[PDB]
């Protein structure tokens, strides 16, 4: 009754939007935790903003073919990417857009291999990677994505399991990164990617986040 099979450019939207709402939702909180490289206080403003330049373009061009709304998307986060944490993120869904620039709709396959594109193309945009980090946490959900999927067609069942690993990674981070286990947190930008990955699954319920 309630299974995902294909995401077309306007289930992507749902996603970006809801994905960008439960972020925005959860700024301050991500803020208040980072510590890496510098406690600036900041991580979560700066994926906030990144992921609003990508929703206010998605906002104002939705499209029914998703590689055409990933153009769109990739287009806002690169024109607006803020900080460590925002360029990165803006690699991420560059490289997960490319994957899929040529689709009008996507199967759960080519979501899983998306995630992984986006990975791969986040880890050689930055000079020197550290684990612990968005990266890490960015790896590990992709490489659940990979394996799930080769035997789940619901995108919901998957995008389930993918927030599984990525919280399990999440949780994992301060076991690479001193500092993180140092003064008590989880990663900041790790935080921020999963609250845009709960918002990915909000929407493939067909549910909204509420607005804080
Ligand atoms: N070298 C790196 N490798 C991987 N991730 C990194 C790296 N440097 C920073 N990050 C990520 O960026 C997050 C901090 O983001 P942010 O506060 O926006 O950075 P800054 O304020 O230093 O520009 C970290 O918690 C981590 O997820
Ligand atoms: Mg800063
Ligand atoms: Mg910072």
């Amino acid at each position: 009754s309630h299974m995902i099979s294909k995401i077309n450019g306007k289930l992507f939207a749902d996603m970006i939007i809801q994905g960008a709402q439960n972020l925005s939702n959860n700024a301050d909180l991500v803020d208040s935790l980072n510590v890496y490289p510098v406690p600036d206080g900041d991580t979560g403003t700066n994926m906030n903003l990144t992921m609003t330049s990508g929703r206010e373009e998605v906002e104002n061009n939705l499209s029914k073919n998703i590689g055409e709304l990933g153009k769109t998307f990739s287009k806002g986060l690169l024109m607006g990417a803020r900080g460590n944490s925002g360029v990165i993120l803006s690699q991420l869904f560059r490289g997960f857009c490319k994957n899929i620039e040529s689709e009008s709709e996507i199967n759960s396959k080519l979501l899983a291999e998306s995630f992984q594109a986006g990975v791969e193309t986040a880890y050689k945009a930055v000079m020197k990677p550290v684990e612990g980090t968005i990266l890490t946490v960015a790896k590990d959900a992709a490489q659940a994505a990979i394996e799930k999927a080769n035997n789940t067609e619901d995108c919901i069942e998957l995008m389930e399991y993918i927030i599984v690993k990525a919280n399990e990674s999440l949780e994992n981070t301060p076991n690479l990164l001193a500092v993180l286990k140092e003064v008590g947190v989880v990663d900041s930008g790790g935080k921020g990617l999963l609250c845009v990955y709960e918002g990915f699954l909000k929407a493939l319920k067909g549910e909204k986040v509420e607005a804080k």
